[PDB]
């Protein structure tokens, strides 16, 4: 078998993507922010605290025929950007682009953090990371990846985000029309439960690239690219204007400016990010002072291959035996 879901941005910044995704019997349709860089698929649901729901669609359980109690099963999760949410476990039929899991573990939140209710666009996430990071008590759960997997032609999905376009989510196959030249393969540690991989470089702008190991995290749930305050600082440095903000939070530059690109190595190959891609706009409307998307990583504690860097490739997440990280440049 296989799936393909469209995924589309939430916003004119491409802050975070949603994907239709089909929950119960009859269906139930969700917007879901798939994140590779977590493990539990839970929703905005009839259970969540009302006050804490404001436009989100939810699930409804009792209305699907196919939904059963997980009894005694609960979750909760906190993220790095220090949102939370938590909650029961129902398992029903979850299909996404076609692709049908039956007994699919269906987190309900009865509480999420403020974050989430503020998002509208958001009805939930589905994770994508690996199964060992599942925080269904007192039995883990699997991702719907791996409970897909025996089902699928190939053992991988691929991310094809857009810059402030839709993209696509595939399940089972390589779309090789999707991709120029090749793919480049790199290996994957699972051993904190995340598609961690090294980088083998960076160049900023048309500089010479730095052959340097740069071990990170492709995760599609974060927006940005966080790297090395030693990394970031050489790129920002060619900036006019550019500055770390304490205030904001973060590097900041002159809408006025112009962004140079960035390269990052995969292996011998280079995925260039368009310096247009590391723009994030105004950090408060009407501000000439605009937000970049290359930010530090120190003190998140690992380095992230956000949305900024992804979106800038067609990525393979091969999860055979030996799983693995495959970008081309697209």
């Amino acid at each position: 078998s296989t799936g393909s879901a469209t995924t589309t941005p939430i916003d004119s910044l491409d802050d975070a993507y949603i994907t239709p995704v089909q929950i119960g019997t009859p269906a139930q349709t969700l917007n879901l922010d798939f994140d590779t860089g977590s493990s539990d698929l839970w929703v905005f649901s009839s259970e969540t605290t009302a006050s804490e729901v404001d436009g989100q669609t939810i699930y409804t359980p009792s209305k699907s025929t196919t939904a059963k109690l997980l009894s005694g099963a609960t979750w909760s999760i906190s993220y790095g950007d220090g949102s939370s949410s938590s909650g029961d476990v129902y398992t029903d039929t979850v299909s996404v682009g076609g692709l049908t899991v039956t007994g699919q573990a269906v987190e309900s939140a009865k509480k999420v953090s403020s974050s989430f209710t503020e998002d509208s666009t958001i009805d939930g996430l589905l994770g994508l990371a690996f199964s060992t990071l599942n925080t269904v008590s007192p039995t883990q759960q699997k991702t719907f990846f791996d409970n897909a997997k025996a089902s699928l032609d190939s053992p991988v999905f691929t991310a094809d985000l857009g810059y402030h376009a839709p993209g696509t989510y595939n399940f089972g196959f390589i779309d090789t029309t999707a991709y120029t030249g090749s793919i480049t393969y790199t290996a994957v540690s699972t051993k904190q439960g995340f598609w961690e991989w090294t980088s083998t470089g960076y160049a900023v702008g048309s500089g010479t690239f730095k052959s340097t190991s740069i071990d990170g995290i492709a995760d599609t749930g974060t927006t940005l690219l966080y790297l090395p305050a030693t990394v970031v600082s050489a790129y920002w440095a060619q900036v006019s204007g550019a500055k770390s903000s304490s205030s904001v939070g973060g590097y900041v530059f002159p809408c006025s400016a112009t962004l140079p690109s960035f390269t990052f190595g995969v292996g011998s190959a280079r995925i260039v990010i368009p310096g247009d891609y590391i723009d994030f706009g105004p950090i408060s409307t009407g501000s000439s002072s605009c937000f970049g998307g290359i930010q530090s990583s120190a003190g998140i504690g690992i380095n992230i291959f956000g949305d900024v860097a992804l979106k800038a490739a067609f990525v393979v997440f091969n999860g055979a035996t030996t799983p693995t990280l495959g970008f081309a440049s697209k």
